[PDB]
């Protein structure tokens, strides 16, 4: 029975290696990575791989791994797939921990923009969780943390992390991680999966996929949102993505809104993440 080596980048930046039978479905690998991570609240997570166009795709747990990675390496990342709007409601501290590690990468990468003060506050909770109480012996006036807090670091930011870390004396790791999440969850781009697109006129927009629906970003002064319950049908055709909206009260007809994606694979990918968000946040 022939086995394929799998390499998975974990949220702490380390690498998990295992073997699965070459006909294995995605769920087999996911279950192995989740066991390794001691993670029981698996529904919020998944594995990503890079396609031949170097685009991130979600590994479908129901489909054969080989029919997704196709010509590419069996190389994956472990990631948050569904960002919970209220992380306090997760049943385990270890779930909140992985969510924090994902959000730290979202912030450092610039996927989750964040004010100076919120970067420093998030940083201060990370430092408290990982080192415990502020110690003046480890940090002089010239201290720079090993921790990555932001896409660009300044001495001012390092200073403010320390000033806020001082305030958290006595705080336990689960407590600091819960505070991290109570602040992170409020950021306007929290758990927003962004896709480049054009509207029906050819104007360049971003489409955001998240718990609260499909968001349209254009010019930063005109932001439309379609809550999931309003969306009856999501479809794609060639390079086009379509959402069918419920008729408003006393309106005779549903309305269908159309967008242009870079290519057919980009349209299908946006369709799949929308259907998955629609199902997940209908049930959560
Ligand atoms: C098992 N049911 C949960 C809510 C879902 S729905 C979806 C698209 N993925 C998951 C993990």
């Amino acid at each position: 029975p022939k086995s394929m080596q799998c390499k998975v980048i974990l949220l702490d930046g380390s690498e998990y290696t295992c073997d699965v039978e070459k006909r294995s479905r995605g769920q087999v690998l996911f279950d192995k990575v989740c066991e390794h991570l001691n993670l029981l609240e698996k529904d919020y997570f998944g594995l990503t791989y890079r396609d031949a166009e170097n685009q991130k795709n979600w590994l479908d747990p129901a489909k054969e791994i080989k029919k997704q990675v196709r010509s590419g390496a069996w190389h994956f990342s472990f990631n948050v797939k569904f960002y919970p709007p209220d992380p306090a409601q997760l049943s385990e501290d270890i779930t909140r921990y992985y969510l924090c590690l994902q959000l730290r990468d979202d912030i450092v990468s610039g996927r989750l923009p964040c004010s100076f003060v919120t970067l420093a506050l998030l940083g201060s909770y990370t430092v408290q969780s990982e080192l415990g109480d502020y110690d003046p012996d480890e940090c002089g006036s010239d201290y720079i943390s090993e921790f990555r807090f932001a896409p660009n670091h300044t001495k001012e930011l390092e200073d403010k992390v320390i000033e806020l870390h001082k305030s958290h004396r006595g705080m336990t790791p689960a407590e600091a991680e819960m505070h991290f999440l109570e602040n992170a969850k409020k950021l306007s781009m929290y758990g927003v999966d962004l896709h480049h697109a054009k509207d029906s006129e050819g104007v360049e927009i971003m489409l955001g996929v998240c718990a609260s629906g499909l968001l349209i970003y254009r010019d930063r002064l005109r932001i439309n949102r379609f809550a999931w319950p309003k969306v009856l049908k999501i479809s794609y055709k060639r390079n086009n993505f379509y959402i069918k909206i419920r008729p408003g009260e006393f309106e005779q007809f549903e309305s269908t809104i159309g967008f242009k994606l870079p290519n057919h694979r980009a349209a299908k990918r946006l369709w799949k993440v929308c259907v998955e968000h629609h199902t997940f946040f209908r049930l959560l």
